[PDB]
């Protein structure tokens, strides 16, 4: 008759991912807070060696010490491992290699550390969206699948504006939907309000399709 058995399998798969990934944004925030000074010091004091070399060495030490930062990224990778097997792995290797090679003094290497980090930060955000993209694409409900495409696009446009703020919104919003908490569609922001609201509008549309499925189960 109907496809309730299938729709329930889809809700189940989405709910598992979201609950398993619920600390993803907090974990990226902890990387950002530890590394932001070190990133900016590399960008500043490597733009021209004149020199602050001691500052650059110390900045590199924050990214390298006890492989802590690399392992924090691997912890995020392990969260999305089931879903996007090779998304992040190359970019984590690239960073690891730059860190391995940065035995100073070498600004280019120091700038390569900073760029490989920034690129990896943005990938960790896209990885979450890509996982939801793969999950949503297994939905038998065509209205949900259409609403999911619109969400991923607005999600990605939001990432371009600010990767950590975008990831925080995506995680909280998807979280609200699978826990049946009504999504607020308004941004109260002073920075990035336009793109946040575009993203929140696509999430209200998705919440609509999600509820329409849920109400038949």
């Amino acid at each position: 008759g109907d496809v309730s058995r299938l729709n329930q399998r889809n809700i189940n798969e989405l709910k598992i991912f979201v609950e398993k990934a619920k600390y993803y944004s907090i974990k990226l925030d902890a990387i950002y807070n530890e590394c932001t000074g070190a990133y900016n010091d590399i960008m500043t004091y490597s733009e021209g060696t004149f020199s602050d070399q001691s500052k650059v060495n110390q900045a590199i030490s924050i990214f390298k010490k006890d492989n802590k930062i690399v392992n924090k990224f691997k912890e995020l990778e392990k969260i999305i491992e089931e879903y996007k097997p090779m998304f992040l792995s190359k970019l984590i290797d690239d960073f690891a290699i730059e860190l391995d090679q940065a035995v100073d003094n070498d600004v280019s290497n120091a700038r390569h550390v900073a760029d490989s980090y920034k690129k990896l930060r943005k990938s960790v955000v896209l990885a979450y969206i890509e996982s939801f993209d793969v999950i949503s694409s297994k939905f038998v409900d065509s209205k949900f699948v259409e609403a999911s495409k619109k969400f991923v696009n607005k999600a990605k446009e939001f990432v371009e504006e600010n990767d950590l703020i975008a990831l925080e919104s995506i995680v909280k919003t998807i979280g609200d939907m699978v826990n049946d908490r009504e999504i607020n569609s308004r941004s109260r922001a002073n920075n990035f309000a336009k793109k946040e609201a575009d993203f929140l509008g696509a999430a209200v549309e998705l919440e609509g399709a999600y509820k329409a499925i849920k109400q038949t189960l």
